[PDB]
DNA sequence: TTTGGGG
DNA sequence: TTTGGGG
């Protein structure tokens, strides 16, 4: 088995040709006719690829895929945007300006999916992964030949999708222009929450950048992987005009509930910027960043720590944003959480000695876990140094001789329980800065 | 290393022990003092397990088990009951009538969790697994020894989880008794919505057997396992006296949100029992179970029809209840849905002959799937064959010659459409005849 | 695999 | 591993 790169595919529907290819879209699958089923996806690769950050993507710069089967279950059921697909005998034809694949499965074409996450779906553990999760053949195996191709294909498909929105402007409407549209369409939001409406029926409430929220029957039995938090881009909903209280989207036999991969831009993006108007402390954000960060997506201790000079995008910034809830803090005596400070040998010491520098500043250490971290037995360090200003106002308290004022010594000796026993949790930015995270532009509201 | 059944340890802490067993409670990893971190579980095996299937647990029927650390981070996070854990060097006591393991992790005593569930998450796959998940150690490897004890636990383990209630009446209390409460509880309870306060604060609406509605804010980043539609215990929850609208359960530093190995058979019959009271087709429930079934725990496409004669459950009961919906109806012409049958030759017929021997049946097959098996490309039958009464109302149509009636013919003709595409889903009790499943009991209500 | 492919 | 263990 020979595997050549879409754009280089040759144009004709003579040789059978294969590839493995990154799904980006793809429709359930569905009767289109008798003894006829279908499925439509959209596909890209390291020589075919969107490549705009926002508005309208070129339909050039993919390909599509029309897989022909007999039977609804020799076709493949996608979830994940950013997934992988390896497509044996398919044709090639141009449709509508467009490379268009084709495969009849029911003839000898054959097609298999693999998993494109390095981490399972709680972001707890490693998951690294030669085989396809899914598959139409009985051959539910790999060759030698192959390892390679899949394994540089999930790292591009990673690379790509962390650098780029990958899915454009154009392959989805606005909730807010939703009710105006003539037929069907498709979505790209954020889900605020599943509601049990039935043992499998999952109502999700949507939310899109135009601030919009809209409603919708998800079939568990069809999309049992869609969860609170997460982004989805469904693929096919109507307006249901018989909506008066709740704006409600109405979905078809061939509509699909789509996630994307992990290390998408777009859906790291979204969920930063959706949220829920909503309406003893337990599992609350006990921090508030400066608005000028508000728009900035979170980056996981995960990759924070182990990613860091490993990402053609991390290793180029130094500030970033996360959430964490906090294990330990060192110094233990909290009398010590505020030092003395030399500006000539940039020296810390403690202030039990009654010095009157003025100079104080905070150096405190906040021993850190995050869902991706919290498995493994590794201890993670984020910093409240202030020598330089980055960090000087967390506490909301000054940088005063605990040793001598007992107020101050106490409302920090709060904070440090309000840090650590009530499931509660740190949303804060963070700058580089030798080999160390500093928090800055964060501050309590507790 | 050699390991001991639980019930077979010795009774010293002079001789360090090892083993595996099956974690059937614990608390989250909590800091009880300066420099000292405390998980608690309660743990059990083939030799020291729980039988009761309602009702108060016997103390002594399962033994408990306290790790040790000097910091958060050595300790385990368990999320599942019905995971196994392996400990090396512990000691055995006995404390308050039980056998009490301990193991100081800060001294050379180590812990490794291994996942105990068959397929994943959404029930899609096969995940069949000899390598830890989760482990104190850099040492992340299994030994040939253990192999076998680890492959014989989990298999124990999922029998006796499907077998048996496993968690006691007294290692909870019913939600309608929970104000009444001294201090702090445990609950056991589905969740009927997860909603997203925060970006990290998933607000849980629970429900349990006494019907009371209560929600609790769980921690996401603590907590990223959780979804709507599973059944959880709780260990250690307080009510909150100042809620007023809602009933608010409060959760501690120490507070674990507990889910069930998919094997659970008190989870399935939570997930059965308890609904939410709540309030252009699409994803809904297209049949009704007679009420005599309505506590009737159900059953996957995947234990259907690969482990039916597998089980020390299954293989002796013959009525059983799923849920699933339809990708194909045979035959395909809606006509030869009703046929003529003898009664002492048990054959079917066709009636395009315009027989009337009055004696008419449904003979049709349901080409079906569910989460646990979509992904696959196998087909699963299920049948509608009223020979002998099962079924026979399924349709709420009379058998007659669909060749003549043409409003009987028509009519069976949308209940295809409706019963394949509106990706609704069919809630069914079924039979098994002769190695298949026929629906009885069961009907549309469209 | 000249089907249908945004159904 | 005589800690603390339902904290």
């Amino acid at each position: 088995y020979e595997y050549v790169e879409l754009a280089k595919a040759s144009l004709t529907s003579a040789q059978p040709q294969h590839f493995y290819a990154v799904v980006i879209d793809a429709t359930f699958p569905y009767k289109t006719n008798q003894e006829r089923y279908i499925c439509s996806l959209k596909i890209v690769d390291p020589t075919l690829y969107l490549k705009q950050q926002k508005g309208a993507g070129d339909a050039s710069d993919y390909a599509t895929l029309v897989l022909y089967a007999k039977r609804f279950e020799d076709l493949p059921i996608i979830h994940r945007a950013g997934d992988i697909i390896r497509v044996h005998r398919a044709t090639l034809r141009l449709y509508n300006g467009q490379r268009q694949f084709n495969a009849n499965v029911f003839y000898s074409s054959s097609w298999a999916l693999f998993s494109t996450d390095k981490r399972s779906v709680t972001q707890e553990i490693n998951n690294q992964d030669t085989t396809p999760f899914s598959f139409s053949s009985k051959h539910a195996t790999i060759e030698k030949n192959e390892i390679s191709i899949l394994q540089n294909l999930r790292k591009w498909a990673n690379q790509y999708f962390s650098s780029y929105s990958v899915i454009s402007s154009d392959m989805y409407t606005a909730l807010n222009k939703a009710q105006a549209q003539k037929g069907d369409f498709d979505v790209v939001a954020k889900i605020l929450q599943v509601h049990e409406l039935d043992e499998y029926t999952n109502e999700l409430k949507l939310k899109d950048a135009s601030g919009q929220v809209f409603y919708t029957l998800s079939l568990k039995l069809k999309f049992p992987h869609v969860r609170t938090g997460e982004v989805v881009r469904i693929r096919s909903a109507t307006y249901d005009e018989t909506s008066t209280q709740k704006k409600v989207l109405i979905l078809s036999h061939y509509s699909n509930i789509i996630t994307f991969i992990q290390s998408s831009k777009l859906a790291k993006e979204l969920r930063a910027k959706i949220q829920d108007d909503h309406s003893s402390l337990n599992a609350v954000v006990l921090t508030e960043v400066d608005k000028k960060h508000a728009a900035l997506p979170s980056t996981s201790l995960q990759d924070l720590f182990h990613h860091a000079d490993s990402d053609k995008e991390l290793q180029a910034q130094d500030t970033f944003r996360t959430q964490f809830y906090v294990t330990k803090i060192e110094p233990s005596d909290v009398k010590e959480w505020v030092k003395g400070y030399d500006r000539k040998t940039k020296k810390s010491s403690s202030l039990k000695g009654a010095s009157g520098k003025g100079d104080n500043i905070f150096q405190v250490q906040f021993l850190v876990k995050d869902a991706s971290t919290q498995l493994n037995n590794n201890t993670y360090r984020v910093l409240l140094y202030t020598q330089d200003g980055l960090g000087a106002n967390f506490f909301n308290v000054k940088a005063d001789n605990l040793h001598k004022n007992a107020d101050a010594r106490k409302k920090l000796e709060d904070s440090a329980e309000l840090l650590t026993k009530f499931n509660s949790y740190v949303d804060a930015v963070v700058e580089r800065r030798n080999g160390f995270y500093l928090i800055k532009d964060t501050k309590l509201i507790y």
